[PDB]
């Protein structure tokens, strides 16, 4: 009778998304099987029937490697094969992944790459090829790209860091495109450009892979990123070990995952705008825009009078004052909504908008719909 | 301008579903309002201006007991007012969480319900509080409900815990309502009911209350739960500690929230039916048929034959079996695309389709509605 349970452990955490989505992905191939698998989630650090683990740690590959139960780990891929741990390794392709963002960069615009990786200091390997990732794509490219290795993941001096890091910042060429190993780290630099007043994505353009919906929920500026084949690579995962059950000999397996999309946020929302009294204009706008904006402000903003600051703006862009101060303020309240569960009337306040039907007829006048229908529409 | 930016700190789990959908309802309130704020999401073992913590944890408060920076605390709801802490408190009304599953089995038919929660050791006081509602939500009802103090969710022996929770699990009468403190251990209810062969919904129905996106999947029997209000917690989370960044004058706030809607499965998705044999019967009709099996590999694990089986089936639904065998396979397809991150084609494949012609063909046999109509018009 369709009963044989199969008691699976799995071996990741919830912490990073790029977790939450491997395990979640398990539960995929779980349906297109209906199988009788008694799948459990202990792990801190018996076992049970079979396994599926986070092997881009070596804590758990080193203290594993003794029984022989079907396991098939997961973690970032090597272009050196020798680098990989014993045991089949379905594996992201991390170049797969850094060559994904740096593309979105040269799409937008982007000439100067410079890549803020990691400390070979922490525990974590995968910085490191993705590094060796970033070489090898940019040295086709005219500008070379500069390299930084932060701090630990939250070392002592939390401070220290915040500064030291800052150095790097301000040592690159304007309208660069920094790629963070994670978006994690990419938070370090969001977070950092908005205390030395960097311009962001005019100054600077971040852009980091894990793409968590938790941490880049929150800042003023939203984090741009890639999406790892997370979810896809913790279903393969388990259609393979459900082929190391039957016991299908094989020889080690290494299957690498490309990463999906790359979802687009502000942290790139670059438009070439190559004029300084445009530039730091511009970023205003942006800031400043459902705050209601006039332009006494806007001027010595840029830092620019009147005159000098209309002759200016007036001519790489085109949009008026008028013209930026709304599609500013409009994508503010486009962000509260697809992305920010909230409110519908709520969000036309804190936005600048008199009634409902100056907030709706302002819509349409754009879009072909309306809020309510725009609510759920796109939302994520 | 305003260049007076708080280094704020979050303190939580980014492991639980909880917090998380919490952290990021601060950063819900982070972008109403372009806050000048540095949130700091930390909680590993030096703080900033502004904190949020998971009170519900003690360690956390004799932990910041006696700091002097605003703390607002979040966590569940407490019956006894001088039970909740020191500190001003945004949580959630287990009341209210109990009470909204509670309804959703006064409605789907149950009259007998019971209760599977935390032993007194999972220092978890929200859950002994989840509890105690439910003893007042059964009192004025027919039949007593049941009060089963668990173990542990990674016990000590956990085998033995099997043990227990099977054997008061089978005391309980069928068609019971098991409203599982948490949809972390009320899983722990479908995994042993999948091991002791028990109908789900047919014989008792589960449902847990923290609609965990995790586990969801995991379990061929997709869980219902209660989804929470994590989200407007973490909004006002910050919109108090704004406020306390204002020296303002306010006694300690004490404020709920409700959860909002509570999502359907089938582990509650209950037909009432007390004909043993059409009981079982569509246990592997609702179980492996999407697979696609003889017309006979399902009337004998029921309890009877083919013609002395089916015969009190136009008692259940009115029709036969091949009368429900094309409104029912489709419905193990369906959902893939609700809740699982799949395709069409897949499915098609799976429950048997040509192409996508025939499964837009008996789609509108009950809702005249398209695969491509209702694969958006629905989805999640």
């Amino acid at each position: 009778m369709f009963t044989k349970r199969h008691r699976i452990t799995l071996l990741f955490n919830a912490n990073k998304a790029y977790d939450r989505q491997v395990v979640e992905g398990v539960g995929e191939y779980l349906q297109a099987s209906q199988s009788e698998w008694d799948i459990f989630i202990e792990e801190f650090r018996w076992l049970g029937d079979g396994v599926i683990a986070d092997f881009d740690d070596k804590q758990i590959e080193q203290a594993l490697a003794d029984v022989d139960v079907p396991i098939v780990g997961v973690g970032g891929s090597y272009h050196l094969a020798e680098s990989y741990p014993p045991v089949h390794y379905i594996a992201t392709d991390n170049y797969a992944l850094v060559e994904s963002a740096f593309l979105h960069l040269k799409e937008k615009g982007v000439n100067r790459f410079a890549f803020y990786g990691l400390p070979e200091s922490s525990g974590k390997r995968w910085a490191t090829e993705r590094e060796y990732a970033f070489r090898q794509l940019v040295a086709e490219e005219k500008y070379r790209g500069v390299v930084y290795q932060g701090l630990e993941t939250a070392p002592e001096n939390w401070q220290h860091a915040q500064n030291r890091l800052a150095d790097w910042l301000q040592t690159l060429p304007p309208q660069t495109g920094i790629i963070a190993v994670t978006d994690a780290r990419a938070r370090h630099i969001l977070q950092v450009c908005e205390h030395l007043h960097i311009p962001v994505p005019e100054k600077l353009c971040v852009i980091g892979i894990d793409n968590e919906e938790l941490t880049r929920y929150l800042s003023r500026v939203a984090l741009s990123s890639v999406a790892q084949g997370a979810r896809q690579m913790g279903y393969q995962a388990a259609k393979l070990l459900h082929r190391l059950l039957d016991k299908e000999e094989m020889p080690l397996q290494r299957i690498l995952v490309p990463p999906v999309r790359v979802i687009e946020r502000r942290s790139t929302d670059y438009r070439s705008l190559t004029d300084p009294a445009v530039i730091q204009a511009m970023h205003y706008i942006r800031n400043h825009a459902c705050k209601g904006i006039k332009v006494d402000q806007v001027l010595d903003a840029v830092g620019i009078s009147r005159s000098n600051l209309e002759k200016r703006f007036k001519e790489e862009v085109g949009e008026t004052i008028h013209a930026m101060i709304h599609a500013e303020k409009l994508e503010k309240a486009r962000s509260l909504l697809i992305s920010t569960t909230l409110s519908i009337n709520e969000i036309s306040q804190m936005c600048g908008y008199p009634s409902l039907q100056y907030f709706y007829s302002v819509f349409k006048k754009a879009y072909d719909t309306t809020p309510k229908e725009y609510r759920d529409v796109n939302s994520e």
